[PDB]
Formats: C-alpha cells, sequence, structure tokens
C-alpha cells in the first residue's frame, strides 16, 4: 500500500538495541528515522496477517505522544519504520539516572502520557504492555509511547491481577491499560519500580494475582499532590472495573499540570 | 471516515488568528489541538471535492518536520485538526523579534526544512506556498511545515519567475518549490526579506518575471558557508529546470548541520 517503503530507499545505520520482536536501527529516510527489523524470516501466511493487523492499527495512529508510525517494508524483510526519538525511556530516566526530575516535571511527563493513552482508548486501541521503558522521552520533553523495549518478565510489575492470573485467554482490556498507567504514577512518584524488597519473581506473580500484594503508595514523594495518590490507588484497584477510564484520569491530571503552571 | 472526529468531542478554546482559507483556534481533543474552522458556508459540490482531496493528501504525510494532521469535521461546518505547535512562526523569529539566531541554528532550521520538503516531493506532494510564516519552530527546535497563514501578497517575494508570471495555468511544480525554499535559504543567512529597496510591489512581479531583478546574494551573513550561498543561488535559477531537487539540497545542508556538531 501507500505506507509501504521501496527497498534501497532506507540507508540502515547503527545497531541501537534489541526490541520488543525485532532489532531497532538508526537509519536514513528525508532525515532521522528508527528502523526495527523483525526478527521472522520465511514468514508464515499467520505471521504476515499479523505484520498486516499491526500496520494498520498503527495507521490510525495520528497523536504527539504517540511515536509516529512512518511506514513498512515487505523485503528483503519485514520491518517498521518511525520517527527517530533524540534521548532515552523513560526507565532509563527514573532507574538508570542520577538525575531527578522535579515535580513539576513528573506530571508534565504524567499528563502527556495520560494524553497518548486516551487517544488510543478513545479509537478502540488497546496497548497491551505499557510501561516505563515503552515511553520515551523525545528531547528529554515529550512522551512518545510505542514499542521500544530495549535491554517476558519485564512486564510482570506492570500487570493487573486479571492479566498475571492468566484465568482467560485474553484478558487484556482498557482497564489493565489503566492499571499500567498506575504503575507508571508509581515510578514517577516514588522513582521507583514496586515490589522491590521482594527477590522472587513467582512469588510476585502469584500474591499480586490473589489480591495479597500490591504497591507500596506510602513511597510517593511528599510533593507529590494527594489527588495524585489518591488517583492512582484508583487505576490500580484490584477489581478490573473499579478503575477510571482515561477521560477522567487525563482531565485530573491536566488540571494537576496547570496548578504548576 | 476513520480521521473524521465527531461535533462534540473538541472543546474549542482561543481565536489565534486568521489563517490561508480559515480561522484558526487552539482547542482540547485528547491533549491540545489546532483546530482550522474554514471560512466556506454552505459549500458547493466542488468545494466539498476540494475539501475531501486536500485531506486526503494530508493523510499521506507521516513526518516530523511536516505539521501533523489529526482529523477533520464536517458539521457544523468544514475544519482541519493538526497537532498544536507550541512558539511562534520563522517569519516572525526573523522578520518580527530582536533575537539572532546563531549559524548553527540557521543551518538546523534549513536542514529540517528540507527533509520536510524532501519528503513531500518524494510523496509527488507539491506546497505550492513555502515561505518563512508557513514554517512554524515547534519548541523554538523543530521546523513543522504546513498552511499557517497568520497576520495574496504575501507570497508575493517566494514565487518563482514562472509562478509569477502566470503565463500558463498550473506553474506551480517541484522547482518552484524549490525556487520558494532559495527564498527561505536567502531569509536564513540574510536575516532580511529580498527587494527591501523597493516600495513598488507591481515593479516586484513585473523584473522577477522578466528576469531583470533577483535577490541580492551578497548579503548573506560573513559566517554563511560558500556551499550555502552556492546552493541557494541554484535553488534560485531563473530557469524552471536548472534549478536542483531536494534529494541533493538536503544532502548538502545535512553534511553542513553536521559539520557544525
Ligand atoms: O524502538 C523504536 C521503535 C521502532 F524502531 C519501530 C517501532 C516501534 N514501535 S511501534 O511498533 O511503531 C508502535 C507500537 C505501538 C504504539 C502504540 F502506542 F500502541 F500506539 C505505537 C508505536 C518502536 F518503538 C524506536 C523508534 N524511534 C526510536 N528512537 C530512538 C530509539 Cl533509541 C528507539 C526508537
Ligand atoms: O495554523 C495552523 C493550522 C491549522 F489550524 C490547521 C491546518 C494547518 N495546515 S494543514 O492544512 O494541515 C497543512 C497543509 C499543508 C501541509 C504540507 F506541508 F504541505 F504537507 C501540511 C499541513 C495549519 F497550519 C496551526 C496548527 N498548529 C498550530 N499551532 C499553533 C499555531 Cl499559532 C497555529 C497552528
Amino acid at each position: 500500500d501507500d505506507w509501504e517503503i521501496p527497498d534501497g530507499q532506507i540507508t540502515v545505520g547503527q545497531r541501537i538495541g534489541s526490541g520488543s520482536f525485532g532489532t531497532v536501527y538508526k537509519g536514513k529516510w528525508h532525515g532521522d528515522v528508527a528502523v526495527k527489523m523483525l526478527n521472522v524470516t520465511a514468514p508464515t501466511p499467520q505471521q504476515l496477517q499479523a505484520f498486516k493487523n499491526e500496520v494498520g492499527v498503527l495507521r490510525k495512529t495520528r497523536h504527539v505522544n504517540i511515536l509516529l508510525f512512518m511506514g513498512y517494508s515487505t523485503k528483503p524483510q519485514l520491518a517498521i519504520v518511525t520517527q527517530w526519538c533524540e534521548g532515552s525511556s523513560l526507565y532509563h530516566h527514573l532507574h538508570a539516572s542520577e538525575t531527578k526530575f522535579e515535580m513539576k516535571k513528573l506530571i508534565d511527563i504524567a499528563r502527556q502520557t495520560a494524553r497518548g493513552m486516551d487517544y488510543l482508548h478513545a479509537k478502540s486501541i488497546i496497548h497491551r504492555d505499557l510501561k516505563s521503558n515503552n515511553i520515551f522521552l523525545h528531547e528529554d520533553n515529550t512522551v512518545k509511547i510505542g514499542d521500544f523495549g530495549l535491554a517476558l518478565s519485564g512486564s510482570i510489575l506492570w500487570m493487573a491481577p486479571e492479566v498475571i492470573r492468566m484465568q482467560d485467554s485474553n484478558p487484556y482490556s482498557f482497564q489493565s491499560d489503566v492499571y499500567a498507567f498506575g504503575i507508571v504514577l508509581y515510578e514517577l512518584m516514588t522513582g521507583q519500580l514496586p515490589y522491590s524488597n521482594i527477590n522472587n519473581r513467582d512469588q510476585i506473580i502469584e500474591m499480586v494475582g490473589r489480591g495479597s500484594l500490591s504497591p507500596d503508595l506510602s513511597k510517593v514523594r511528599s510533593n507529590c499532590p494527594k489527588r495524585m495518590k489518591r488517583l492512582m490507588a484508583e487505576c490500580l484497584k484490584k477489581k478490573r472495573d473499579e478503575r477510571p477510564s482515561f477521560p477522567r484520569i487525563l482531565a485530573e491530571i491536566e488540571e494537576l499540570a496547570r496548578e504548576l503552571s
């Protein structure tokens, strides 16, 4: 279709790293781009169908807080091409650097993430893997939600109880996206990952599933707004249908951002 | 279609100003947006067809240096919705402020503009009205090429001789876009508009048409690269088909930017 980029047009550059189901490279195509070369070689009919479905979903996204899809390749192999983002992931800023954001900045990041998610859900798109390592801070300022996944057990902390239980075939929903966002809020407000005092991964899975273990909200920073702590608890509610939806989440965080400037 | 935004979803805010064929407003729709309400009321079949054509062209643009189309409205009236840009136009920075960009910055702006235009031309899209007032410096850093046109005779300085002559019905081409870009380069390197020492608009039109008047390239700044001055003269060549195309223009400006960092 019209988003297919013919072979030879993109000059592939530096190998950035192993992403989600592919290898990401910086590239040149009318400026800078990112190019994820999918791991699949000799794809089955169902792998080609799944690729076309995902391109179809990405084609429906036009929002500043969603990583900008730019095109795809078929030959010599499957690939997704997007805008190049400058900087690092939110995971890197929060958990792999000595940079400490001020509360105004943290709330701005929460607001922009909420803008992107509110947008996705309005178009009936479920992310399914929202987490800080899938949020990029383009130019250290603009949230870009995507599927970066750079260096699974590395999504366990963001999984809602119904997802982690896996008691049904498709537990992913708007509501489980909201829970994952609640964990992102926990990361922003505490600067930390949840359950850091438990060293057994299998026991985190079991306890989050049965509702005996939840994020310790007493660890939020002293200047985290009371309303943000309340909103976070709502997003993290163990019962799927007691969680808020994104229009309200966005509206409240937008007001928190407005008060800070 | 799937880019139509139902009425009631967008909260229309501040009136920004009269744009090209419409009135621009800041709005709220999953975050910030811009909304141009077209002037046309009770559109004819051909005005509705022209609107659908333009949305069709905007749908083909996914590039960081092209203003991000987000959707459109039909009722109660025709409207184009895009991302909201922070800051002001390149025209404002160069000709309506005492801010003076350094040469590194000027060349960065030229590079990003070239990225956007190279992209458009690769998809066979002719802008037809490239000028500094149609280039926005989003967050004072990122070029966004669009159709802003905020407060015609206000495109005369960017018109190639064949356009200004109007000796045929459709003188707009990739090549006339390149000429307009050459005038944008003149704006960046001199900080000025061409022909400022002539106070008669009708005489500018006649002389640019017959090739007796061209931009005074001796006014470029002392630290404007010799290669940029040469490239600019090539873009401004009076004969349509002696001008370069954007792949080469982009490559050369990219190298100028690379040397400066
Ligand atoms: O890792 C990626 C990447 C990529 F190369 C291709 C595709 C994606 N994600 S994506 O498949 O297009 C995507 C998936 C889901 C969504 C959403 F948000 F659900 F809509 C948006 C985008 C990436 F995150 C990067 C894209 N731009 C970058 N800039 C810098 C770096 Cl270090 C990585 C990247
Ligand atoms: O003036 C506009 C505007 C708008 F409201 C609607 C549409 C457009 N342009 S556009 O029709 O979508 C458009 C037209 C042509 C192109 C291109 F580049 F040819 F592809 C891209 C975009 C605007 F420039 C602004 C868009 N975002 C803004 N942010 C701030 C301000 Cl002050 C104005 C605006």
